[PDB]
């Protein structure tokens, strides 16, 4: 996944609309922080939409994957 120009483009493919300033809060707006928590971070940046919270939870290891 070497092809994001920022998390709009890694939250895009993963169907995050809703989720620009809910991750500016938690601090998950770039490539980095982000890579560093679990399912009970995306229940506070507001993901509390089904699924979709479990949908970014394998995500969150998109980064540490190549870190």
């Amino acid at each position: 996944y070497t092809s994001f120009n920022t998390v709009d483009e890694w939250l895009d493919a993963i169907k995050m609309s809703q989720y620009k300033e809910s991750f500016a809060s938690a601090g998950f707006t770039t490539f980095d922080i982000v890579s560093q928590m679990t399912v009970e971070d995306i229940l506070r940046v507001g993901v509390t939409l089904a699924g979709h919270q479990k949908k970014i939870l394998n995500s969150i290891q998109v980064m540490r994957a190549q870190m």
